[PDB]
């Protein structure tokens, strides 16, 4: 049988300005989605802390180093500027394998400042 | 490992007729799914843009032409005529194909015309 | 790619009365489960038409000819006896097979009286 | 085609600890997880029984033996110390498999004293 299994996250991340609209996604800067593994247009999960909304959209990449991220545009409305999140997305994959998963996390601070722990 | 990725999306397209008596579905004039790779009978979230409401419900073909989204059965208590919303379905593959997977997507203004 | 497709639906069957508790599934009499092609344990999604509020869950068999369709126990506050539902299950295959995939529906009046049209 | 199955459950789970700082999960005793068949990292739904809200995480293993639920993070939101909860997880497989498919249960009473 197969497993559902979190893949990775962004762990407390801020929601940032961003002058684009991104029509319904959520836009992260690529060295964040590269250290949680998640691809462009991949599902994802976020989990506001802020305001207790959870809803669920899909990536796209922002520019490297912006460290943007952003549901201007169409999914304004569970998120807003300030707001800590945490972004997720889930693989599936055989038993065996989920058994010993490590997913790929990223925990925040600050101005979206990057660490591999807490 | 296997991702699930987004397929393609209806964005912004208007809410035409909403009724109250089956069949639960999201009907979508067949070149909308066309353009955005959707199928008859696929699970397809739908995300309104007006009222910001998020659901989950199948698609089925309207009639060619007709520039339709129908909201039926209970859904038709998440959306309303004149509401905007994204309609989008997602598949999965292995990585190494999600890695360069690209979603069909069509874009809509007015009244349901594509772009 | 893996496309997710309707496998079945009941619809609009009444909820029920059930004098058993169903720990948070919905118990479904097992003539209308082989009509919608849906299994013990398998997960469904319930839309209820009568309040609009839409939850997933799980299914088990009711007796054979009970026409017992009950959330009684665990799941009872997202229907009421009366309450007009459709419950749905999803399934995954190829979009090849996709393309040409016919759902199992079972149309629902009276007294739970089942019809193969509407 | 692919089904998707109750894996197993813990039934009536009460909630021991919420805290909204860190990390977005639920801690599970591991000896409730091991009944259960639900893994490390892997994804759970929640069904809380006390205030009807359903929501979806991943979890986590608490310390064995010491019959903790901890729902952290932005779920802390969604259930306080107290509530009943079930707790489950879904697997997919082939429909010939799912039609032999028994889910693995846990039941409890009291506080947290597994049957």
């Amino acid at each position: 049988m197969i497993r559902t299994m979190l893949q990775g996250k962004l762990h407390r991340v801020k929601v940032t300005h961003a002058d684009l609209h991104y029509e319904g996604s959520c836009a992260i800067d690529q060295d964040f989605l590269d250290a949680a593994g998640i691809l462009e247009n991949e599902a994802i999960d976020i989990w506001n802390v802020t305001n207790g909304k959870r809803f669920s959209t899909y990536a796209i990449a922002a520019e490297r180093g912006s460290r943007i991220i952003s549901v201007n545009g169409a999914a304004a409305h569970c998120a807003s500027v300030g707001d800590i999140v945490i972004i997720a997305s889930f693989v599936t994959m055989p038993d065996e394998e989920a058994r010993t998963w490590r997913p790929n996390v990223a925990y925040f601070e600050g101005d979206n400042e990057m660490k591999r722990t807490a």
